[PDB]
């Protein structure tokens, strides 16, 4: 009857990002994916807006939010067959829905569920959103997001598009 | 052509919420808001799924996300009216910020406007709901300050009562020990 899958997501807020590293602040998944969520709604928006874009953007947001879901299970792995880790955790936050309600979350919390527009804007707000946490860091006289800094750059030009051309224009230069 | 605007949606982590109690674990705006999305689309898929909703459960997700954005600007008032026109003023500061080509897309996100009332219900059945679960943590954490809020909050509950939220209550809720 009984279903523990929101206790469990309520530990999103635990789990704490950036860890082989001294951080001025803090950041938890929970609110790395609240504005991951914001990211990638505004990037689907602009390139419905500007670039020709068809994209449910409101679902993008959702996807966002559930994108690093598993964590509460696995902990977060830095990045320098863990897919498989996170396979299997997105498994077993799935089968904790009810059964009756377990289609609406499976492709939210299943990253293979989304089609490949709605994956690589999850992505370019994945990345942005490292990459904005490297610049506050920086800008906090941190000197140890500086190596993360150069390779999240490399991930960016790598997911490059127009609607993360504009975003990186005209938002960006606020966190300096 | 630059907009400020991401860069003080950023700050909504530095925002925190009770701050006339000791908490066990200190919650920010951030950690609520998307606590709340995932509340109120929780809520609008239930009632669609077993209660004959027709609602946009990824809108309602959107617009919860949004709901408390403008409290970088103001900071965080704990519940007690005038103070609705201040609220009303820094959204439209932060509408403001929104590019002008983009405005409309932000605008209804920001301010209580787009929103039809089933939209508005559900967003704020999630935000009580969220309140509650958060007086559950404290109290079960060994920390009697919240069984005051506790109580007030049940009377918010019972006054935002649907059957969505009944279903919700019934299936997820007890699981918070």
């Amino acid at each position: 009857k009984q279903s523990h899958f929101f206790a469990h997501l309520s530990r999103l807020k635990l789990i704490n990002r950036w860890p082989l590293m001294r951080n001025v602040r803090t950041e938890n998944v929970s609110e790395h994916s609240l504005q991951v969520a914001m990211v990638a709604h505004a990037l689907a928006a602009i390139k419905n807006r500007k670039f020709g874009g068809n994209v449910n953007a409101e679902r993008i947001a959702l996807l966002a939010m559930y994108h690093d879901a598993s964590e509460v299970l696995t902990g977060d792995l830095p990045t320098p067959e863990y897919k498989a880790i996170e396979k299997i955790a997105q498994q077993k936050l799935v089968d904790m829905v009810p059964e009756e309600l377990r289609d609406i979350f499976a492709p939210l919390i299943d990253e293979h569920a989304y089609s490949d527009e709605e994956k690589s804007l999850v992505k370019q707000a994945d990345a942005l959103c490292a990459y904005l946490k490297c610049l506050e860091e920086l800008a906090a006289g941190n000197n140890e997001f500086l190596l993360a800094k150069t390779r999240l750059e490399a991930t960016l030009e790598a997911r490059r598009s127009q609607e993360m051309d504009y975003f990186m224009e005209i938002f960006v230069p606020s966190f300096h």
